[PDB]
């Protein structure tokens, strides 16, 4: 059933999956770089609630971030770390670090870091789009409320450039069916089906291997024809804003496997697009 889109459509039902479909409760920090609005939404079993909002925020520069020093705020889907104290009053009372660069950023060769949500200089110095070095600044008098809303939660960061990016039920359902079809192909050492879920042109890796060599490597590995038992859990699927006019999603999950002497849980992440035929194509894989 898990390989059928309509099974997932039934599971999703009337849930609000516009900011993603999550196995458990999460918060989503949604920033739009054109609107200069940051909102925090809680997701509870498909019910969305707006818990925080500030308008007239300061972000970094427009455009897709590429390198250390370009001053741009990254567009995409990230995670937020716990409140911390920079120890420099320039950042306001405290800060929260986003995970820029993520795996997709890295395999695309992007550089930089230090993309945080923080406040304003305690001495009153003004901020502008050039001074945050890509960080997102909220007024200090709103940061206590922001901190309370994100405290002790699993918190994601969704940053749009201009267009409003929302997940669609049909896309989440089709991707979940593709995910479990890809899982079955790996389980059965079915090289051809497995490889059909990778973008022959755009899939990128740390080791810079091209698709032809990746295909032959996987066929070699799969030739062991090992009997495998694998379970996915804690699946989170999220829409992925981008400036390439692609329908992209992030899929994260735990990979579980029992061994006669150990049960292993490992974190998996796929960054994917939906191709013109409606099929998942993996662009980066942990």
């Amino acid at each position: 059933s898990h390989m059928q889109k309509d099974f997932w459509l039934s599971e999703i039902g009337d849930k609000n999956i516009s900011l993603g479909y999550y196995d458990d409760n999460v918060a989503i920090v949604l920033t739009n770089k054109t609107d200069k609005i940051l909102r925090v939404y809680s997701y509870e079993d498909g019910k969305i609630r707006k818990d925080f909002e500030q308008k007239e925020i300061i972000t970094g520069l427009m455009g897709d971030k590429k390198i250390e020093g370009d001053l741009k705020t990254p567009v995409g889907f990230y995670e937020l770390g716990r409140k911390f104290n920079p120890g420099d009053p320039y950042y306001g009372p405290f800060a929260f670090a986003t995970t820029y660069p993520n795996l997709l950023d890295k395999v695309q060769g992007k550089t930089g870091g230090g993309i945080w949500i923080h406040g304003y200089p305690l001495d009153g110095s003004r901020l502008d789009e050039f001074k945050t070095r890509g960080c997102i600044a909220l007024f200090n008098n709103n940061l206590e409320k922001f901190a309370q809303v994100v405290q002790d939660k699993k918190v994601f960061v969704m940053t749009e450039e201009k267009e409003k990016i929302r997940a669609k039920k049909d896309q989440i359902a089709s991707l979940l069916a593709d995910l479990f079809t890809w899982k079955l192909a790996w389980t059965n050492s079915d090289t051809n089906t497995y490889l059909s879920f990778y973008d022959e042109q755009e899939f990128k890796r740390f080791d810079k291997m091209k698709f032809e060599q990746f295909a032959s490597m996987k066929k070699s590995i799969f030739s062991r024809k090992e009997d495998k038992k694998i379970k996915f859990s804690d699946i989170n699927i999220s829409p992925y804003p981008n400036l390439e006019n692609e329908t992209m999603y992030r899929i994260s999950f735990y990979e579980d496997y029992y061994t006669k002497n150990y049960q292993f849980r490992g974190d998996k992440i796929l960054y994917v697009k939906i191709d013109s035929k409606g099929k998942m194509k993996i662009l980066a894989e942990q």
